[PDB]
């Protein structure tokens, strides 16, 4: 089957996640056919570096065939069986196990899914559940941010501060609050990023105040915001969010679907930022992205007073699938025997860090060049001196994210930051070959943007 | 790696969809370890007839070699890529493509999730965007049955009318409508079948014209309602359904998650019981249950909405995952190209349908025994002449559920309806053995029941 016949049945059948359909189709959509390592190769033959992992998720990388070998080897013996009959079976208990001992101490029950998405709407009817076993109907009320991103579902969309998904849906569904973002470019005004931290968490703590503690379940957030743009909190941020959320009794919770195995350096995004959520949500990394699996890990706290309700009427069909199970084991235990969430953060996340800020920090039109581990960004300004935006925001940053999607390197725009997440197994090598490619790709954009008197 | 040594990791790590933890926890959950055609193995070597096929969703039943190499094949070439950045992949687009040959005309558009939990949020998301785009804002509620299922996102268990899944999250969320079930063993009266099919109807007229039809954005339904107890309803209730949507230009949604893919003998439960919805919710069945994947088939009218309304903010990380898609692939190409749907119209179903009537007649606490193709049900009852029920619905049917299980029979409960929907591929043979079964478990009930207390 040729490219244009691709196109052609793409277009004609199938509608994708965050696209506009009509331009897409008219644009036609660019085809992958094979994944090897941090690369990829479309149907014209074209050798793509993806320095976004898939979609911040192929942590291992592509091309291991010891994970097809194992996922072929269960749906052999057993393809599916369900949880819901008061019955298991092996690689979901297997996976249960493994996971207990790579993640901090007291997490020792987890909630499987399907999607990130899912783990989202698990832990909100989690978070409710809990209140009401504990006898407080009220407290039902989680707080999450503008730009935050905590995935699709009518629950994940709500408590996501993303206005163009609220817009489609009728959103956010009532018991949802937001708070900004501590995006300290925009709102840091004459502090400095660590008495910005403070402000920006105790805009927390005003919304406390204005609800009623005794109406808030719970804050939930990315350690990093990811969708967002990679924006990095200040080292105060966290640490002030936590102080508050038990000063009211509120439940705090980590979304650490991208931040989780292994991206930060740390296993988790809140370890490395230093704080310790009474739950957190996890997918994308957790099968390296080679089949669906999500899971919510409830600390004892929060694990008690649900065990206490009875029945929790909650579950999805393919919840702890034996095949998708038995995946992520064999990419757990790689993370972990094969020392790569280790390398993060001893060798390979100093060193992108290093030569990132080598790269970008150069350009007349970026600023706030950023990142920790394997996580990295930027941001495409008009006038570094005055912190000044480009007006549109997003459109400066499309226009650079085609010129990186010429060249064969994928970064995404978010608005005008522009952000990597590439595989955590990538070499020194392949993070100087992929920064030579960016470096001429913004010399191209620097030189377009003046050509076009921007 | 004993059956008592899984037992104790799973109590300690793993929290169940829909159960009671602290008590599966203390009598042990049973360890499925095999599966072949229809049968499964457990930890203690226990031969067991799976009557549900799996969740209602292992159509072509277990052992399918050629699936496993499909999935290990994709997984080796690429084993995710996404399909938000403009970009594809060979094995959905073939997917997209092979779909539109076994879905009605008028569906050639689909847009994949991993469960019929996110189709379902999908399909409320789509719904509201398609009113959003005809300048008609306040078009955004969608009513759903008492007693229907449609998953457990927010979004799903909303619509879903479980009042035990209602009280768990703080649900319904806003623009959510139920109306009774056509049920008509409890709500038929004096009437035939034929009669209250068009008043249990005719309860969607009175629901809309009550909170008033521009509010109105669908109808949502499964044909055949599953976890209810397979509720099938009168032959003249859908006709009459969609009649009264196109009167107040109200949408029509069926959810196939599990009348999909051959259940009744037809490829989707509205062909036959012969309605046209606009768009219909799939998972389950899609892909035998072998990896999760889920779809929204989009039908044309909703599709040029969505269109012509530029960006859709929706959607999911693994949506269109290659692996999951290579596999349904080859799951629909099976139930097509082997002659299995085909077989459940013309020869098993027909077959099952009689063979069950015939098994389950004589009962003195049995009534109401029903079904189509390959879906199946009867309901427990104090008195059939009255159509008495046993008060507490659902402890009675726990009863003979258990029995079941003591005999290696997986039938479930839902309330005091038992239910069956074994394997598609079922040869005649292993429905008189799994008949053979039942019937001496109902034997059993009928005894003890009147042993200790009619
Ligand atoms: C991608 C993402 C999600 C949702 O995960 P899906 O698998 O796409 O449903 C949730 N939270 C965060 C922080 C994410 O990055
Ligand atoms: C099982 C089911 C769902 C939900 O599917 P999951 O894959 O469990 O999320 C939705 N609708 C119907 C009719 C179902 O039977």
């Amino acid at each position: 089957r040729t490219t244009s016949q691709w196109r052609e049945l793409d277009a004609a059948h199938h509608l994708h996640p965050f696209t506009d359909t009509a331009s897409l189709n008219q644009a036609g959509a660019r085809v992958m056919t094979r994944g090897e390592g941090v690369y990829l190769w479309d149907s014209e033959g074209n050798k793509i570096i993806d320095g976004m992992a898939g979609l911040w998720c192929v942590n291992v990388g592509y091309g291991r065939k010891d994970f097809a070998e194992a996922a072929r080897r269960q749906m052999e013996e057993l393809p599916f069986y369900n949880t819901f009959f008061k019955t298991t079976h092996p690689a979901v208990v297997e996976l249960s196990s493994l996971l207990a001992e790579v993640t901090p101490a007291g997490f020792d029950r987890v909630f499987y899914t399907n999607s990130g998405s899912e783990s989202v709407d698990t832990m909100i009817r989690m978070v409710r559940r809990y209140w009401d076993v504990q006898g407080k109907p009220e407290k039902k009320t989680l707080i999450g941010r503008w730009n935050g991103y905590h995935g699709s579902t009518i629950g994940g969309a709500s408590l996501g501060g993303m206005k163009y998904m609220h817009e489609q849906g009728d959103l956010p569904i009532p018991g949802m609050a937001h708070i900004e973002q501590p995006w300290w470019y925009k709102h840091g005004k004459d502090m400095t990023p660590d008495e910005f931290g403070v402000v920006a968490a105790r805009w927390l703590e005003e919304k406390i105040l204005e609800i009623g503690a005794d109406k808030v379940a719970a804050f939930v957030g990315e350690p990093i915001q990811g969708a967002g743009g990679v924006i990095v909190p200040p080292a105060t941020y966290w640490p002030e969010i936590e102080r508050i959320c038990r000063k009211y009794d509120v439940l705090l919770v980590a979304d650490e679907v991208i931040c989780g195995f292994g991206r930060t350096g740390e296993w988790f995004g809140h370890q490395h930022f230093g704080f310790q959520p009474d739950l957190f949500t996890a997918a994308k990394g957790l099968s390296s992205g080679y089949l669906p699996i999500g899971a919510v890990f409830v600390g004892k706290r929060v694990a008690e007073g649900l065990i206490a309700g009875g029945d929790f009427n909650h579950g999805f069909t393919y919840s702890g699938h034996p095949v998708c199970a038995a995946v992520a084991h064999a990419n757990v235990a790689a993370l972990r025997d094969e020392g790569i969430v280790q390398r993060v953060k001893d060798d390979i996340g100093p060193y992108m860090q290093k030569r990132w800020r080598e790269t970008f920090s150069r350009f007349e039109h970026v600023d706030d060049v950023r990142g920790v581990g394997m996580v990295q960004a930027f941001t495409l300004v008009k006038n570094k001196a005055k912190r000044e935006l480009f007006p549109d925001f997003g459109e400066i940053g499309t226009l650079c994210r085609d010129i990186f999607f010429r060249n064969n390197l994928i970064m995404r725009a978010c608005g005008d930051h522009i952000v990597s997440a590439p595989p955590l197994v990538m070499t020194r090598a392949e993070v100087d070959e992929m920064l030579a490619v960016a470096e001429r790709c913004l010399e191209e954009f620097e030189q377009t943007l003046k050509a076009r008197g921007l």
